[PDB]
C-alpha cells in the first residue's frame, strides 16, 4: 500500500525488534494468520476503552487498606499538598473522599474545574471515582511516612491517544530419511538414534524409536516408525516429538496445524542442540541457524475432529489426592479415581488440575466427554477467583484449549492491580501456548491495551524475549506488534524514545566492557572513555527525555555526565545519572540507573516479581516485612538495566571499609547504621526497619532456595532496608551473620527483644506464605522451567516441597523455622568467609 504504511511497519519493525513479515524461519503460516487473528481483539479493546481515563491511567485497588497502614491514620485525616507554581496549601482529607470531590473541597475551600490532581515530579495522577486511600500511589506515601504532593494541571488530551486506521483409523506413522549436520569430527565417536514421541502437555502418549547407527554428518534410515495410536486419536495440540541420542538434538512439529488440518508432506526441520524439562523444548519454532545446525528429513503422509454417589472410603482416597501439593505423583489409581468419579471430582475446584492430568487425551472418546464436562461448568464459573489455581491450568501440563480456556476465563475478573502482580508469570506462560494465537495471548493484548501501565510493562516483557529467545521470539513478536498497533500515537512515541535511548546505552555498555577486563580496579582511562563516549550522546542522539522503563511514571531528562562511571566489579556496568526531566518534581535528586553485561537479568526479574507477590500475600495478613524489589528489565542477552537504589551499599564494602581488603567485624554493620543517622530516632527506626526487612529476606529467601549469599550480594539502605541482588544464577538456609546479629542487640546464641521481635516476624510471615503453598509451589516451577536452562522435572523443582515443609502442622513448621535460624546462628561466619569457592547440590 501506500509508501507511508511501509514506513510505519518499518516503525514497529525498530521498536519489536523483529521483522514480523520475516518469513525466514517458517515451514507454514501460523505466525501471519496470528496477526490478521489478532485484528479483532485489539480493534474491539481500542474501541471499548475510556479516552480520558485510558490516558489518565488512575493506579488504584480495590483491597482494603491494611492494618498497618491505618496506623497513621488514626483521625480519619489524610494531609495532601496541592501545589500552584508558587503556592502550597495543605487541604485536609477524609479516607474515603473522592479526587473529584477534594478538588471541590479546595475550589470553594478557597476560590475553573477543567483541573485535575497530578502528583509532583511524575506522570501518576489521582482522578476517577475512587476512595483516595484507594490510590496506591497514597498508599505507598503511607507505608513510606512521605507526604502527598500532588499539583493542579490540566487533563491529557485524550487525543494524543488516536490510533492509526486500519487497512481415518489409521495407525500413525511417520518416516525418518535420516539426520544431517555439516561437520562433526569429534572426540570418541559413538552411536546415534533417532527417538519419536507423541506428546500431549508434556506426557507421552506414544514412543518409536530407529535403530543405533554411526554418528557421522549424514546418516540415514528410511524407515517408517508406526504408532500403534489412530490417526482420529490425535487430540489438537499434540506435538510429535524427535530427538537424537549420542540426548544431544530435539526438535517438535505440532501435529495438527492452527486450522485444525493434519500436519502432510515432506519436512526438514532443523533442531536445537542441547548445552552441556523447560519451555524451550515444548518450542514448536525451528533452529533459524540453518548454515551450520543439525537437521532431520521426515515424511509425513496421512482433516480430523470433523446419579453414583462416591462410597464414603473412595470419597476419601479422593479428598486425600485432592489435598495433595500440585507436585505429588498421581498414580494410575488416582487417575482411574478422578475419571471414574469426573462429577465428583467437577466439584472441587482445586481437583482441576489433578483431573486434567487423568484425562486420555489421546482418544478421542475421552477427550469427548471430557468436553461434555466442561459443558456443565457451574461450579468452576462461580469459584471464588483462585490464581494459583488458574497458573496450573497454564503450565506445561495441559496443551488442552478448552482447558487452558477457562483458566483465562478466571483471569478475566482480575482488577489491573493483580493483573500487574502477575504480568511477568502470565507472559512467560505463553511459551506452554501450543498455538500463537491464544486465549492467553489473547487476555494479555486486551489488558495491555486496557490500561497504559500494564501496556507499558507488556512491552517491556515481549521484548525482552525477542531480544533473546531463539525459540519464542517469533510468537512474542507478532503479538507486541499486535499491541503497539493499538496503544496510541502517544505510547508509540514514548516506547520509540525508550527505545533509541536504551538501544544506545547498550551499545556504549558493550564497548565500554571490552575496554575493561575481568581483573577489578577500573582506570581513569575506562571512565575517560566512558565520559567522552557519553558526551558524544549527549548531542543530538539522546532525546530531551524518556520514561524510565522499570518505572514508567518517572521521566528521565538528561544526563549528568559529571555523575556517570563505571563501577568496580567483576562485570563492568555503567552507573548512569539523569536529571528529572520534571520541573514540578519535589526535589534535585538524579535518576541512576545501571547498565549491565554479564547477568541473564531475566532470572532476576522472575525473583524480583515473586517478591512482590509475596509481599501481597504478607499485606493480607497484616505485614509488612519491608522487602525492597527494586526496578529490573531484561533488555536482551546477558545485557539489561537496574534501578540505582538511593544511598545502599553492600554489606561486603562496609565490613571493607573498617576491616582488610579482602578481609569480619560483629560491629561494623552497627557502626555503620549509628553513622549514617542524623538522629537518634532516625537510628532507632532504622534498626526496627532493618529487623523487618532482614527477617522478610530470610524467609523470602529461604522459601526459593537462595538464602545461600556471598555478603557482596546483599545491600542495606542507610535508612536500615536490608534487600539482597543480583539474582543472576558446608551451607546456610539464609544470611543471618553476627553482624546482623549485633544489630539486633544479640551476640553468641543469647537473645534480646529485637532478636526475639526477629523470630516473631520469621515465623509469622513462614505461615503466612505456607497457606499460599500451592500458588508459591506452581509460581517456583514456571520460574525454572520460563526462566533457568534444563532444570530437573524433579528434584529441584522439588526444594520449594520441602522449603515449605508441605505436610506438617503449623507448630512443626514453626519449630522447623526456628531451627533454621539456629544453623545460621552456629555457623557464624564460616559460610561467609568460604565463599570463593562454589555451591551445589
Amino acid at each position: 500500500m501506500s509508501e507511508e504504511s511501509q514506513a510505519f511497519q518499518r516503525q514497529l519493525t525498530a521498536l519489536i525488534g523483529y521483522d514480523v513479515t520475516d518469513v525466514s524461519n517458517v515451514h507454514d503460516d501460523e505466525l501471519e494468520f496470528t496477526r490478521r487473528g489478532l485484528v479483532t481483539p485489539r480493534m474491539a479493546e481500542v474501541a471499548s476503552r475510556d479516552p480520558k481515563l485510558y490516558a489518565m491511567h488512575p493506579w488504584v485497588t480495590s483491597k482494603p487498606l491494611p492494618e498497618y497502614l491505618w496506623k497513621k491514620i488514626a483521625n480519619n485525616c489524610i494531609f495532601i499538598v496541592i501545589h500552584r507554581s508558587t503556592t502550597s496549601q495543605t487541604i485536609k482529607v477524609s479516607p474515603d473522599d473522592t479526587p473529584g470531590a477534594i478538588l471541590q473541597s479546595f475550589f470553594t475551600k478557597m476560590a475553573e474545574q477543567d483541573f485535575v490532581l497530578r502528583v509532583c515530579g511524575r506522570d501518576e495522577y489521582l482522578v476517577g471515582e475512587t476512595p483516595i486511600k484507594n490510590f496506591q500511589w497514597v498508599r505507598h506515601c503511607l507505608k513510606n511516612g512521605e507526604e502527598i504532593h500532588v499539583v493542579l494541571d490540566t487533563p491529557p488530551d485524550p487525543a494524543l491517544d488516536e490510533v492509526r486506521k486500519e487497512e481415518c483409523d489409521r495407525k500413525f506413522r511417520v518416516k525418518i530419511r535420516g539426520i544431517d549436520i555439516p561437520v562433526l569430527p569429534r572426540n570418541t565417536d559413538l552411536t546415534v538414534f533417532v527417538e519419536a514421541n507423541i506428546q500431549h502437555g508434556q506426557q507421552v502418549l506414544c514412543q518409536r524409536r530407529t535403530s543405533p547407527k554411526p554418528f557421522t554428518e549424514e546418516v540415514l534410515w528410511n524407515v517408517w516408525l508406526e504408532f500403534s495410536i489412530k490417526i482420529k486419536d490425535l487430540p489438537k495440540g499434540a506435538l510429535l516429538n524427535l530427538q537424537i541420542y549420542c540426548l544431544l538434538y530435539y526438535v517438535n512439529l505440532l501435529l495438527i496445524d492452527h486450522r485444525f488440518l493434519l500436519r502432510r508432506g515432506e519436512y526438514v526441520l532443523h533442531m536445537w542442540q542441547i548445552s552441556g524439562f523447560n519451555a524451550d523444548k515444548l518450542t514448536s519454532a525451528t533452529n533459524p541457524d540453518k548454515e551450520n545446525s543439525m537437521s532431520i528429513s521426515i515424511l509425513l503422509d496421512n482433516h480430523p475432529i470433523a446419579r453414583a454417589e462416591m462410597p464414603n472410603q473412595l470419597r476419601k482416597q479422593l479428598e486425600a489426592i485432592i489435598a495433595t501439593d500440585p507436585l505429588n505423583p498421581l498414580t494410575a489409581e488416582d487417575k482411574e479415581l478422578l475419571w471414574h468419579f469426573r462429577y465428583e471430582s467437577l466439584k472441587h475446584p482445586k481437583a482441576y488440575p489433578k483431573l486434567f492430568s487423568s484425562v486420555k487425551w489421546g482418544q478421542q472418546e475421552i477427550v469427548a466427554k471430557t468436553y461434555q464436562l466442561l459443558a456443565r461448568r457451574e461450579v468452576w464459573d462461580q469459584s471464588a477467583l483462585d490464581v494459583g489455581l488458574t497458573m496450573q491450568l497454564l503450565d506445561c501440563n495441559f496443551s488442552d484449549e478448552n482447558v487452558r480456556a477457562i483458566a483465562v476465563q478466571k483471569l478475566e475478573s482480575l482488577e489491573d492491580d493483580d493483573v500487574l502482580h502477575y504480568l511477568l508469570q502470565l507472559v512467560q506462560a505463553v511459551k506452554f501456548e501450543p498455538y500463537h494465537d491464544s486465549a492467553l495471548a489473547r487476555f494479555l493484548l486486551k489488558r495491555g491495551l486496557r490500561n497504559k501501565r500494564i501496556g507499558h510493562f507488556l512491552f517491556w516483557f515481549l521484548r525482552s524475549e525477542i531480544a533473546q529467545s531463539r525459540h519464542y521470539q517469533q510468537r512474542f513478536a507478532v503479538i507486541l506488534e499486535a499491541y503497539l498497533r493499538g496503544c496510541g500515537t502517544a505510547m508509540l512515541h514514548d516506547f520509540t524514545q525508550q527505545v533509541q535511548v536504551i538501544e544506545m546505552l547498550q551499545k556504549v555498555t558493550l564497548d565500554i566492557k571490552s575496554l575493561s577486563a575481568e581483573k577489578y580496579d577500573v582506570s581513569s582511562q575506562v571512565i575517560s572513555q566512558l565520559k567522552q563516549k557519553l558526551e558524544n550522546l549527549q548531542n543530538s542522539q539522546l532525546p530531551e527525555s524518556f520514561r524510565v522503563p522499570y518505572d514508567p511514571g518517572l521521566k528521565a531528562g538528561a544526563l549528568a555526565i559529571e555523575k556517570c562511571k563505571v563501577m568496580a566489579s567483576k562485570k563492568k556496568p555503567l552507573w548512569l545519572e539523569f536529571k528529572c526531566a520534571d520541573p514540578t518534581a519535589l526535589s534535585n535528586e538524579t535518576i541512576g540507573i545501571i547498565f549491565k553485561h554479564g547477568d541473564d537479568l531475566r532470572q532476576d526479574m522472575l525473583i524480583l516479581q515473586i517478591l512482590r507477590i509475596m509481599e501481597s500475600i504478607w499485606e493480607t495478613e497484616s505485614l509488612d516485612l519491608c522487602l525492597l524489589p527494586y526496578g529490573c528489565i531484561s533488555t536482551g542477552d546477558k545485557i539489561g538495566m537496574i534501578e540505582i537504589v538511593k544511598d545502599a551499599t553492600t554489606i561486603a564494602k562496609i565490613q571493607q571499609s573498617t576491616v582488610g581488603n579482602t578481609g569480619f567485624k560483629d560491629e561494623v554493620l552497627n557502626h555503620w547504621l549509628k553513622e549514617k543517622s542524623p538522629t537518634e530516632e532516625k537510628f532507632q527506626a532504622a534498626v526496627e526497619r532493618f529487623v523487618y526487612s532482614c527477617a522478610g529476606y530470610c524467609v523470602a529467601t529461604f522459601v526459593l532456595g537462595i538464602g545461600d549469599r556471598h555478603n557482596d550480594n546483599i545491600m542495606i539502605t542507610e535508612t536500615g532496608n536490608l534487600f539482597h541482588i543480583d539474582f543472576g544464577h558446608e551451607r546456610v538456609p539464609f544470611v543471618l551473620t553476627p553482624d546482623f546479629l549485633f544489630v539486633m542487640g544479640t551476640s553468641g546464641k543469647k537473645t534480646s527483644p529485637h532478636f526475639q521481635k526477629f523470630q516473631d516476624i520469621c515465623v509469622k510471615a513462614y505461615l503466612a506464605l505456607r497457606h499460599h503453598t500451592n500458588l508459591l509451589i506452581i509460581l517456583f516451577s514456571m520460574m525454572l522451567m520460563t526462566g533457568m536452562p534444563q532444570l530437573t522435572s524433579k528434584e529441584d523443582i522439588e526444594y520449594i516441597r520441602d522449603a515449605l515443609t508441605v505436610g506438617k502442622n503449623e507448630e512443626d513448621a514453626k519449630k522447623y523455622f526456628l531451627d533454621q535460624i539456629e544453623v545460621c546462628r552456629d555457623k557464624g561466619w564460616t559460610v561467609q568467609f568460604n565463599w570463593f569457592l562454589h555451591l551445589v547440590l
